[PDB]
């Protein structure tokens, strides 16, 4: 019940996915020697986020799992004994999904495609279609959500109904409200988060990093620099997530009246 | 479109109803002075909280409206030429609830029961059955929602999509998260909330304070002390509250997918 999670904060370059392949893989081995067994890569950390047409996307995204991202993590997952989720442009036939893959020893296992499309995103991609799922990964049940998804208390809350232990949440965050949500999202679901940031301005957006990973008792446990290129690992206890006890006399799952929720 | 609200955060000494209700007059009457119009007591103002046995409270708590509280507000609103909403312990035939009342200028407007009980309320209190309520007292749409009550995100959600643009929240606050959570509780939903807390050590029980208003981009406009008595009153742009847009392509709830909420 002791797992050691991390986060990879980077900087990706738009459009040079081979440079990213890179220094995710660099940053990962790093994760892979302090521990980690699950890693957390930023939203679209792949192709880069602030895009100009749909065009210059459209021409390097990648399929899901058959494509170059998925083929990469999964040799690297494979290599270093981890599982990996990670951002990335997925192309599928004639559309673009703001996706997530979730990758380990065995491979492909899964993917999620982005709920909530934030700003400009709704000109370049097609809205998420496969609702919120949990993965198994043996050691843990993982939810993912994606970046603005964390707005929506609904996001993290079907995550946690349906088993989550712990929320990955590839992310490329513009404002400042995250860092300061996140704890809160971890609290009212009494799981971890694990939010990995992206840094750097691209074409004119800053983002704001501070990737974090927050405890079901809203502690954060690591939080990253606002510029800089990080990991951060850290111990978590599974039984603290999966006892839903807030104290001796409410259970929080138990506690919840949805006769009188959204009515 | 602009309105002066205010928090009244006070020390209910416990079984002690006349000597809360003065207190509440005194400090409701400061809040008038600075203008507001709507004002928030906290939970169970004129019981007090830490109840040793069933017996002891359901010897004092009042009926909803005709009983000594609600009518003693009603007299104060009418004065003051204002709305209050204040935690009440309701006595409903031979049942206790942990309520809030609405009081306006012309009258009793409605009452809430509190739907999540927290520890030793389980004990003395009946879980509320009236679900979550918006009330409307002319300028706004208030919605109600008891202490606890925070923790559920599904409790701001259903007042704010029942067109809540101000959450009254009566609170005694025990835990240190809910001055963390309520500015994210306004942020998710875009609405203003009060949160009115208690303060003292009753039978070995320390409230933290802390009440606080926050706005629709999660800013803190008014926060208390931890131990002392006090008002806070601030104007509040409602518009801000009904204008959903986050940015000019993100409007909340228009982004809202409930086909993929809790399945
Ligand atoms: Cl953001
Ligand atoms: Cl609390």
């Amino acid at each position: 019940h002791m797992v050691k999670v991390g986060y990879i904060q980077m900087e990706p370059k738009i459009l040079e996915l081979d440079k990213n392949y890179s220094k995710a893989e660099k940053l990962i081995k790093e994760a892979s020697k302090e521990g980690a067994k699950l890693v957390v890569l930023p939203e679209l950390f792949d192709t880069g986020y602030n895009f100009e047409s749909r065009e210059e996307v459209f021409d390097v995204a990648q399929q899901i799992p058959e494509g170059e991202t998925t083929t990469f993590l999964m040799e690297l997952a494979r290599e270093l004994g981890l599982y990996i989720v990670a951002g990335t442009a997925e192309k599928s036939g004639n559309y673009l999904y703001n996706s997530a893959v979730v990758v380990g020893p065995r491979g492909y296992i899964g993917k999620y495609r982005k709920i909530h499309l934030f700003y400009r995103e709704k000109v370049f991609f097609e809205p998420g279609d496969l609702g919120f799922k949990v993965f198994d990964i043996g050691f843990a049940k993982v939810g993912v959500m994606i970046a603005f998804d964390w707005f929506f208390p609904e996001s993290a809350r079907t995550l946690a109904l349906k088993g989550a232990e712990i929320i990955a949440h590839p992310a490329n965050l513009v404002m400042p409200y995250a860092p300061r949500a996140m704890p809160i999202r971890a609290l009212e679901n009494r799981v971890y988060t694990i939010t990995a940031d992206r840094v750097g301005e691209e074409r004119g957006l800053k983002f704001i990093g501070k990737s974090l990973i927050a405890s079901p008792k809203a502690e954060v446990l690591s939080i990253a620099s606002e510029t800089e290129e990080e990991i951060g690992v850290v111990e978590i206890d599974l039984n603290l997530a999966r006892n839903k006890r807030l104290n001796d006399m409410n259970d929080i799952f138990k506690d919840r009246r949805e006769e009188y929720y959204f009515r």
